[PDB]
C-alpha cells in the first residue's frame, strides 16, 4: 500500500470507491472502504486471508491493508481493464458463444464458492449474498470473475458452524430473493443463503442474454426489473414488484426462436421459483449451461 499510486476511481458508493492503482508499474484494483463499512472489509480479507480461495472465476486477491489511529481500510485485487459486467454489456452485444462462456465463467465461480472442498488445501462452503453484475468483472480472456465478498457466509459441513456475522450493510435490494424481502429467509439455515445466490443469478443470467443477438435482433442492457422500480429502489419498492405481484424480468418473444436463449429462459426461470427449495443448484446450473456449451 505504500508502494501503490492511486490513478483513477472507477467506482464510487455509500460503500466506498475503487480505483485504478500502480504497483510498481502494474495495475491493481484499489477497493478504499469507509470507516462505516469496515465490517465488509474484514470480511473479505479473513477469507482471502485464511481460505484457500483461489479460482479462475473469483477475483484474485494481492493484499490487505489498515491503519488506525482515523482509519483508512484497503483491499487490493488483480484489476480488469474491461469493468464490471455491467458496463460491459452496456458497450457490446454477443453472440451464442461468448454469451455461453460469460454465463458458464460465472456459475463455475459460483460452484466453487457454494462447493465445500475438505482437505488441508481446502475450503468451506461459501455464499455470496451480493451477487450482482457490478459485482462479476470481465476478463481479457472472455471469463468473469466474482467480487465483493464482503457480506459472504462460510459454512463447515463438519462442524455444522455457520459464521454469517453482524454487517449492517444488506445486499442489494435490486437482487434481493422474495424470502429476503418478505423476511421469511430461514437466517440460521446456510442452504438459504445458497438459494439466494441462485436468484440473484437468474437476474444476472437475464442481463446477459438481452445482450445475445439473435436473428439480427437484440435488446438494449436493462438491470433487473427496470420497468417496474424506480433508480435506487427501496426495500419497499422491490417488495411489493416480487412478492406482492410476483413479477419476474420479462422474457422478449424473440428469444423463443432461438435455442440457446430458450435454453436460458428455462434456466431463468428455475432460479427465480418463490420457493427458494425448488431452485436448481451452482453445480446443476453449470452442467446444464456445459451442454449447451
Ligand atoms: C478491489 O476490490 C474490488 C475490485 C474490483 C474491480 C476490479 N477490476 C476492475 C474494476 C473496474 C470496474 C469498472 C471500471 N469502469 C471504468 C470505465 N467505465 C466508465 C468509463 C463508465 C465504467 C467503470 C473499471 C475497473 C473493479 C471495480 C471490483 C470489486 F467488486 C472489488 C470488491 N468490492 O472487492
Amino acid at each position: 500500500a505504500r508502494d501503490i499510486t492511486l490513478l483513477e476511481c472507477v467506482g464510487k458508493g455509500r460503500y466506498g470507491e475503487v480505483w485504478r492503482g500502480s504497483w510498481q508499474g502494474e495495475n491493481v484494483a484499489v477497493k478504499i472502504f469507509s470507516s462505516r463499512d469496515e465490517k465488509s472489509w474484514f470480511r473479505e480479507t479473513e477469507l482471502y486471508n485464511t481460505v484457500m480461495l483461489r479460482h479462475e472465476n473469483i477475483l484474485g486477491f494481492i493484499a490487505s491493508d489498515m491503519t488506525s489511529r482515523s482509519t483508512q481500510l484497503w483491499l487490493i485485487t488483480h484489476y480488469h481493464e474491461m469493468g464490471s459486467l455491467y458496463d460491459y454489456l452496456q458497450l457490446t452485444t454477443l453472440d451464442t458463444v461468448s454469451c455461453l462462456r460469460i454465463v458458464l465463467s460465472i456459475a463455475s465461480g459460483l460452484a466453487h464458492l457454494h462447493i465445500e472442498i475438505f482437505g488441508t488445501q481446502g475450503k468451506p462452503a461459501i455464499a455470496h449474498r451480493d451477487l450482482k453484475s457490478k459485482n462479476i468483472l470481465v476478463k481479457k480472456n472472455g471469463q468473469c470473475c466474482i467480487a465483493d465478498l464482503g457480506l459472504a457466509v462460510m459454512h463447515s459441513q463438519s462442524t455444522n458452524q455457520l459464521d454469517v456475522g453482524n454487517n449492517p450493510r444488506v445486499g442489494t435490494k435490486r437482487y434481493m430473493a422474495p424470502e429476503v424481502l418478505d423476511e421469511t429467509i430461514q437466517v440460521d439455515c446456510f442452504d438459504s443463503y445458497k438459494r439466494v445466490d441462485i436468484w440473484a443469478f437468474g437476474l444476472v443470467l437475464w442481463e446477459v442474454a438481452r445482450r445475445m443477438v439473435s436473428n439480427g435482433i437484440v435488446e438494449d442492457y436493462k438491470p433487473p426489473f427496470y420497468d417496474v422500480v424506480p433508480n435506487d429502489p427501496s426495500f419497499e419498492d422491490m417488495r411489493k414488484v416480487v412478492c406482492v405481484d410476483q413479477q419476474r424480468p420479462n422474457i422478449p418473444n424473440r428469444w423463443f426462436s432461438d435455442p440457446t436463449l430458450t435454453s436460458l429462459a428455462k434456466l431463468m426461470k428455475e432460479c427465480w421459483y418463490q420457493n427458494p427449495s425448488a431452485r436448481l443448484t451452482a453445480l446443476r446450473i453449470k452442467k446444464t449451461l456445459t451442454k449447451i456449451d
